[PDB]
């Protein structure tokens, strides 16, 4: 079963704008996807310090870069924290909150204040590159769900039965015929030293 889901306006209008522009640096999607894979790769660590269980599904934190060129897909795996059916919900589409509004309703409710930016909006970038992207994910003590846009205005979530993930995050990015030079070796190392060099996460390169 698949549930189909809006767009909120204004990201449908930034997505058009990003599908229809020819902004010419391209590379910096690797970065905004990078980044976020260390920030749930922060977030599980964080959280088995004092929850040890958690790491369970898992002990290695990394990040890996997997091109497909007979495929025609950039992979970028990670082990982080995952993402719950409401995390993709809210946070891949249909809600736009400012972090100021959401910091100030968890000092209402005595709740922390990390997630007041949700995941931003850098990683919209994607589709600078890509034209569809699908997002297999699995969260500790939730099950693995799918998501999944070709930015028409709308995506949508499923319940995967594909291979068991154990935990984390994958982006599959399905390259615009234009843009394989991101299925290259040489560019993806030349991209990763010059934007997210400095992450603290290992970042593998598989080699076709
Ligand atoms: C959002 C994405 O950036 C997915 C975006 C695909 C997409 C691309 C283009 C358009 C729509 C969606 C993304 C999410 C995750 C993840 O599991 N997180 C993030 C985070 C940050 C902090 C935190 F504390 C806990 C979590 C959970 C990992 C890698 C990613 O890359």
């Amino acid at each position: 079963e698949v549930e189909t889901f809006a767009f909120q306006a204004e990201i449908a209008q930034l997505m058009s704008l990003i599908i229809n522009t020819f902004y010419s640096n391209k590379e910096i999607f690797l970065r905004e996807l990078i980044s976020n894979s260390s920030d749930a790769l922060d977030k599980i660590r964080y959280e088995s310090l004092t929850d040890p269980s958690k790491l369970d599904s898992g002990k290695e934190l990394h990040i890996n870069l997997i091109p497909n060129k007979q495929d025609r897909t950039l992979t970028i795996v990670d082990t982080g924290i995952g993402m719950t059916k409401a995390d993709l919900i809210n946070n891949l589409g249909t809600i736009a909150k400012s972090g100021t509004k959401a910091f100030m309703e968890a000092l209402q409710a005595g709740a922390d204040i990390s997630m007041i930016g949700q995941f931003g909006v850098g990683f919209y970038s994607a589709y600078l590159v890509a034209e569809k992207v699908t997002v297999i994910t699995k969260h500790n003590d939730d099950e693995q769900y799918a998501w999944e846009s070709s930015a028409g205005g709308s995506f949508t979530v499923r319940t995967d039965t594909g291979e068991p993930m154990g935990r984390g995050t994958k982006v599959i990015l399905h390259l615009k015929e234009d843009q394989t030079e991101y299925l290259e070796e040489r560019r993806i190392k030349e991209i990763v030293k010059k934007h997210s060099q400095f992450i603290g996460y290992p970042i593998t390169l598989f080699v076709e």
